[PDB]
């Protein structure tokens, strides 16, 4: 068969941790959640907790 549908976000976990940091810099900053994506700023602290704990894949 295949996989149907995939949400693809190509960014690093460090670049989040920096937007954690300062929101004003990433103003249009967008990431898939789960099947639709949101503003990384339009997240609660808790809800971002979950984001950059998810896996990032790597190379290899």
């Amino acid at each position: 068969e295949g996989g149907q549908h995939l949400n693809v976000n190509v960014l690093r976990r460090e670049t989040l941790e920096d937007a954690v940091k300062h929101p004003e810099k990433y103003p249009q900053l967008t990431i898939r959640v789960s099947g639709y994506a949101v503003r990384f700023n339009s997240l609660t602290p808790e809800q971002q907790r979950d984001v950059i704990a998810r896996t990032f894949t790597e190379s290899l």
